[PDB]
């Protein structure tokens, strides 16, 4: 039995999603797994999407201030994990920020900053503690979500790609695959080891925060690990000489003013890496290090505006700088 390498990529969930697999299984089995990966992404776009009228999440948001809504176990679990990171991060990551994000989402389209009072009003409808998750303990009991605060809106943009990368890994493993690189718009999961007959760690690239995005500035060698990056120049618009990026500080209702250009989180679960990358970007370097002490199983890599790079002890020896303008502090 020979090793073969496969990849497939499609535009779905608003970005380019690519999965690369090495396998000795019959090619038909790999093709079937990849078919299911991309069917899953299509289906989940219709569950999780914040910017569509026909998604399950949009239906949930339409019931804010009303009765609990039945959701499937998967969406319930994702919301539970999102609220966990909201609590642990002091709301730096906030999955109920839709009232504010939606104003900024039209801002992007219109290239215009939201009004002050409108923005001040939106911040009053973002209390994630008023998302009530309930699930009965008896056999087959439904899972429900209630948005108790009038006009509050869920937006899972900062955790959905991580969730989907984890769901894809679970699917690949269900198909008896153990070597893959999952890349959902840059949200990476490195499953197992790649092939060279030699088995090698995956060399995951981290971009220059200001890069055209072509070349990575650094690579990190990893196995069975998600690598998720949140950064200041990945999505933004400009107006009158000021840049407004897409990661909001919930305290100000404005794009976060932070001391790092990007934060990359390395974790066994991409859900966790995605939520933490957002929280850490909002919190800034020192407070991020404090938060991360609560998660011993994760590592982090910070790129500063002066091109210094700091990486935690669990990954620093695995980092290689490719763009010599950057310096890895040791
Ligand atoms: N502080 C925040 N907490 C949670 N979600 C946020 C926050 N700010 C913005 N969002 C939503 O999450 C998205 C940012 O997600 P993030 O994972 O940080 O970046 P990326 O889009 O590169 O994956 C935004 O587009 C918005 O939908
Ligand atoms: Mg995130
Ligand atoms: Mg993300
Ligand atoms: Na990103
Ligand atoms: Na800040």
């Amino acid at each position: 039995a020979r090793v073969r390498e496969y990849s497939r990529a499609e535009l779905v969930i608003g970005t380019l999603c690519r999965v690369r697999v090495y396998s000795k299984r019959p090619a038909a089995e790999v093709h079937a797994a990849l078919e299911e990966v991309f069917t899953l992404l299509q289906q989940q776009e219709m569950v999780l999407s914040a910017y569509r009228d026909d998604s399950a999440l949009a239906a949930l948001n339409a019931q804010a201030g009303s009765a609990p809504v039945v959701v499937d176990r998967s969406l319930y679990a994702l919301l539970e994990r999102a609220l966990f990171f909201a609590e642990k991060s002091g709301g730096a990551f906030n999955p109920a920020l839709g009232a504010v994000v939606k104003l900024w989402n039209i801002g992007f389209d219109r290239a215009a900053v939201p009004d002050p009072d409108a923005l001040k009003e939106a911040l009053t409808r973002c209390d994630f503690r008023q998302v009530h998750l309930r699930a009965g303990v008896s056999v087959g009991a439904p899972h429900t979500v209630q948005l108790a605060q009038a006009g509050m809106q869920l937006d899972l943009g900062a955790i959905a790609k991580g969730f989907l990368a984890d769901k894809i890994v679970q699917l690949l493993t269900a198909h008896a695959l153990d070597s893959a690189l999952v890349d959902l718009g840059g949200n990476i999961f490195a499953l197992g080891l790649k092939y060279g007959a030699q088995r090698l760690e995956w060399n995951v690239g981290i971009r220059d925060p200001h890069g055209t995005g072509q070349k990575p500035a650094l690579v990190v060698s990893v196995r069975d690990c998600s690598v998720v990056t949140s950064g200041a120049y990945e999505r933004f618009f400009e107006r009158d000489g000021v840049r407004y990026h897409h990661i909001i500080d919930p305290v100000t209702g404005f794009p976060a003013h932070t001391d790092v250009d990007s934060v990359s989180i390395f974790a066994p679960r991409s859900t966790d890496a995605d939520a933490l990358a957002t929280a850490c970007f909002v919190l800034g370097y020192e407070k991020s290090c404090a938060l991360l002490r609560e998660f011993p199983g994760v590592d982090a890599l910070f790129i500063f505006p002066d091109k210094r790079v700091r990486a935690s002890a669990g990954i620093v020896d695995r980092v290689r700088v490719l763009d010599a303008r950057f310096v890895l502090e040791r």
